[PDB]
């Protein structure tokens, strides 16, 4: 049993809810929240901007030190950093950004990072301002992640379309 409430069950391991991931993280304090990161960990907008704002910019300060030491992530890669006030850990995962011309085949590699964690609160990778089709992102998630993933979908309209169209 875990603390996640109000989710629709899509598969054995994947759950979905219309929720603001920031407000969901603040309520649950999950072990892992996933950030929709870029390779520079520049948390300007989208999910990343919202998560970082909720940490009062402490996520960005920690991230800048990580990049100064390690250099940029790979598209499809990840790093584990603090979850600050939102979670124990934040898994920063880089899905391909279609609005920068990155290979959508890298979305499966991105989701494979989730398999290193038994339970996660996450957004749909490469959705929103990363430009991918969220229906596709949900299909790759279901077909790639084997650990237990609780997906937060901010937009009610999109949530209802994801559920209604789910095979």
């Amino acid at each position: 049993v875990n603390s996640f409430s109000g989710y629709l069950k899509l598969t054995d391991n994947v759950y979905i809810k219309n929720a603001d991931i920031v407000e969901e993280a603040k309520k649950v304090k999950p072990t892992v929240v996933v950030n929709a990161a870029n390779v520079y960990l520049k948390h300007g907008g989208g999910v990343a901007g919202a998560l970082n704002k909720a940490t009062n910019n402490a996520m960005q300060v920690e991230s800048d030190d990580y990049i100064a030491t390690n250099g940029p992530l790979k598209v499809g890669g990840s790093c584990v950093l603090s979850g600050h006030n939102l979670a124990k850990h934040c898994l920063h995962v880089v899905g391909p950004n279609v609005n920068k011309g990155e290979d959508i085949q890298l979305l499966k590699s991105a989701y494979e990072n989730f398999n290193q964690h038994e339970v996660l609160l996450a957004p749909l990778l490469s959705a929103g301002i990363f430009g991918a089709d969220p229906i596709h992102s949900l299909r790759v998630c279901v077909d790639t992640v084997r650990t237990n993933v609780y997906l937060a979908v901010f937009d009610k309209n999109l949530y209802d379309k994801l559920v209604s169209s789910f095979l």
